[PDB]
């Protein structure tokens, strides 16, 4: 496996359906050692269980709304690990009411603020807090994005703005940390397990004529966290079966 | 002129150096009737003076931090105008400390929040509040962005994230309002009066010079006019070709 | 009109349906003085008639396959005009058999060569030949492109490759001539008068919920040929009613 | 390795400095079985030697100017291999005179034609000829591009137009073959050993250094493997972040 010796912290793993689980599993299959965060105490047990199946006992509470908690994760993790080789940002949130229907009717100041703070600011906040552990290690950050960053799409609404902010954050973080040997890249993932019809629309219209899997996203993340991708930084890689590059599909 | 009789509300005109002034002047030259906002009471007199030179007595306070104030503008403006044909978003802010040096060292939660709220959320907030006045008129919104949206650049830092959010907001607003006959477009302007930034751009862009507020202004006038009726959700680069050049030693 | 005093050469005007006619008409309405090319002698009369309705007697044969003919246009035009303020490239060709069905089955070396030579090389060839007349005049070139340059689309096939070549040509030409006061920009136009269903697909899916007109393309060209756009060069402007920036339209 | 048993044809390997060599080596390290093309008979021996060090005796003449030769490669290769899992396009050419100085002064019809035919048409020509061998295998094509496709750069000139054509060819090929289980992707590589170009990039990119053929090679190996099965029509930048940086004085 090409992540032998790599130590990787993974956010956003709330179930076996989650993108972060696909990433965790892919990384574990390539020999990485893993650690995880959970946002709320209700999920702790479930996350510890998933971690254990992935050979990890390293699980930490981290509400990315809190600078203290973010920093505490790395202080606690640093007791176990000499350094951090990988960091996976797979977290986003916006109030449900802002994520459907008319873009302007559904948006509000509060939903905007929340969406950007949790979904976009969290990337540089985590990179900043991880920086002492990651610098000088030829390490890597991967963050998950979505086509709403760069295209107007139905129902994504304010999250589109937040993902665009995130994607810029990826570029700025990469430009910031490259000299210290830390890479930062994104994956714009296609939709995964109107939602049934979204999936159908994509599978009918993309070059691969199917939806992508968490394994496909996971393996791309594993590559971007590995030294195999050492020439790549500030990149958004589309794992959508070619969807974004197709047009005029009647 | 090609904006003859068009009624246009312009934000961000704080001086004759401002991008918004260049836009105002360009629109006035094409026959538009103008109205303006000012952020703080200290600027009222100065903005009323500029408005008057552009043949306008329509000036309103609007701190885009305030939903009350945003909506009040359109209530007050609607007493004078039956409808609104144009809306110009030319406002942005981030704490000065967040806009130089190392990106991660200079960033903070508060500066991030402020930068996005004032610089990005303000576009959909203004479009939303203007919607009753603008819909059904084949009207137009124009917002100002910057290269930091789509490239990592030194010293722009968190504003880059905020402009990227804005540019997505332009796309989503355009997709939202197109059916009601409202367009929404952006201009990514090159730098305009840091001395070395300007010099770097003038040495490296195809035109070998910096762009002017007149050039940004005329592009805005075009994007506010019916001449651009086939264009929406677009970011147009008025940077003398800077963004499309590379590997210039 | 904002093209007062401007002298503009327009290629590709073969009928009143053509994009170039929309451009000619738009430019004439803003006060430009026009000249035109025609590729084959069969069209001469028809083009002279259209020119005359647009107040022009300046019509020249120009097969862009021929360097001699390209150069001759500017030698002949230079007898009438002190300089050239505008140049509109609205020409493209590929063999019909290469423009439908499966991309690889339909492509051939010969069709590729022809498509690129006529549709892409013609831009720098025309800019080069026009350069003595255009330099120092604060003049402008506009070329027409299509979404196939930057997205995979059905049926456009090799023309997509040719348009991508063209769009790069626009950038390189702009970078080349900017110092001499010549701008070069593109318009990526949406479809205009499976073709009936293409038009329907676009009108159902773009932000404006309709197809664009030759007037809308024409007015954008007029702007890009005018001094109002003096800050803009190397740009591709999408006149497609927002189509290219939308996605996941179910 | 993650290409274990994969059978991959590689073009453009003319020396150990070549991008294609970096790709070959990276693929061999992941367990791929390799075959190679050479453009001219003068290079045959040198290419056979390199192939042998990479455990291959499968080497074929292929001047991509020739449809006969392109198709012959696959007829000859098909005698040894039941099918083809990977195809690497790492070839490009334009007359030297067209690749420096003023873009319009340096360009010509002939140089344009040659550059596009050899550098761009060769991708769909090779994909087409390989299609019977590749279809139904969950196989992959990778092609090499350069920033000149999407930015105006000094000295690349007409090759920029040719690479843009290539990148569109990658998209169209991907859209064409995806249903048959063949992917097609590109790598836009940073410069690799002009001395000042390399210096400019190393001073300006996020990584503050030039990329290596190993880095390009490993990315190609990934894009040729099933690990990348969700990715097609993509251009991946292996340039140490160069293309995403701007305004660096």
């Amino acid at each position: 496996g090409f992540l032998q010796g790599k130590k990787i912290l993974i956010t956003g793993m709330i179930s076996e359906r989650s993108i972060a689980y696909g990433i965790a599993k892919a990384c574990r299959e390539q020999g990485a050692e893993l650690a995880f965060t959970y946002v709320v105490d209700k999920l702790e047990e479930r996350v510890r269980k998933m971690a254990a199946e992935l050979d990890s006992e390293l699980v930490f509470r981290c509400d990315v709304a809190s600078d203290d908690e973010i920093n505490q994760v790395f202080a606690d993790l640093g007791k176990h690990w000499d350094g951090l080789d990988g960091l996976v940002h797979s977290i986003g949130f916006a109030p449900k009411e802002a994520l459907s229907g008319d873009f302007l009717d559904s948006i509000s100041r509060e939903a905007f603020n929340t969406a950007h703070e949790i979904s976009a600011y969290s990337l540089p906040a985590l990179a900043k807090a991880a920086r002492p552990m990651m610098r000088g290690r030829n390490s890597a950050i991967v963050a998950l994005s979505y086509l709403g960053a760069v295209r107007a799409i139905p129902n994504y609404n304010v999250m589109g703005m937040a993902k665009a902010s995130l994607e810029a954050g990826i570029r700025f973080t990469a430009a910031c940390l490259g000299k210290e040997g830390i890479r930062c890249n994104g994956i714009s993932a296609g939709p995964i397990k109107d939602f049934g019809k979204l999936l159908g629309h994509v599978a009918a219209h993309n070059p691969l004529r199917r939806n992508v899997t968490i394994e496909e996203v996971g393996n791309t993340a594993a590559f971007l966290l590995s030294d195999l991708s050492s020439g790549i930084t500030g990149e958004i890689t589309y794992v959508d079966g070619g969807y974004s590059i197709n047009a005029l599909s009647t």
